[PDB]
């Protein structure tokens, strides 16, 4: 029985129920994430920005089944084209807008990675991606509005690959958390 999360804490409790087992009902997780109405007071603790690039702020470790984090994107901040390390990845906008550009997996031959499509994710919308679907880049293209997004990855992962748009070549990157449970972790 999927009920509307009343608060971020309620959403976290519901997610612990949806990940109690070994598999993931993607549509139900996406539905509950989308149904939570962003309330800035509830996540202010995690909204720690950096002037130079987006930050990753861990909110919950999902009893080992998933990492729930909040990403804070300053104006013009964006990610690399990347994969998701054989994990499910849900992205819900809490504030602002983000541009998501989708790319297919490159072939072994060096070549320009041409985008398949792009879309604007708006406040409260939840997107989903996994390696079977493809790769993506996420960017806050706004010149005046910082963006904040809520991400859930299952299983949790600490590394992924960044892809060079000019060649398709990839390199392993290790993800680092700017804060954990509201505490800056330098
Ligand atoms: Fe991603």
């Amino acid at each position: 029985e999927l009920l509307k999360p009343r608060t971020l804490a309620d959403l976290i409790r519901i997610l612990h129920e949806l990940f109690a087992g070994d598999e993931v009902n993607v549509e139900e997780v996406q539905a509950v994430l989308e149904a939570y109405e962003s309330n800035p007071a509830e996540w202010a603790l995690y909204a720690k920005f950096d002037q130079y690039r987006y930050t990753r702020n861990l909110v919950d470790q999902g009893n080992g089944k998933f990492n729930l984090m909040i990403l804070c994107w300053g104006e013009g901040h964006g990610s690399s084209i990347h994969d998701h390390t054989d994990s499910h990845c849900f992205l819900k906008l809490l504030q602002g807008n983000l541009k998501e550009t989708l790319f297919d997996w490159p072939d072994k031959k060096s070549n320009e990675m041409i985008k398949k499509s792009e879309r604007t994710l708006r406040e409260n919308q939840c997107a989903y991606i996994n390696d079977s679907i493809g790769l993506h880049r996420v960017e806050n293209v706004s010149h005046t509005e910082p963006a904040v997004s809520l991400h859930l990855y299952s299983p949790p992962f600490d590394t992924c690959h960044a892809f060079d748009q000019r060649t398709g070549h990839k390199n392993k990157v290790t993800m680092t958390f700017h804060s954990k449970f509201g505490i800056r972790t330098p």
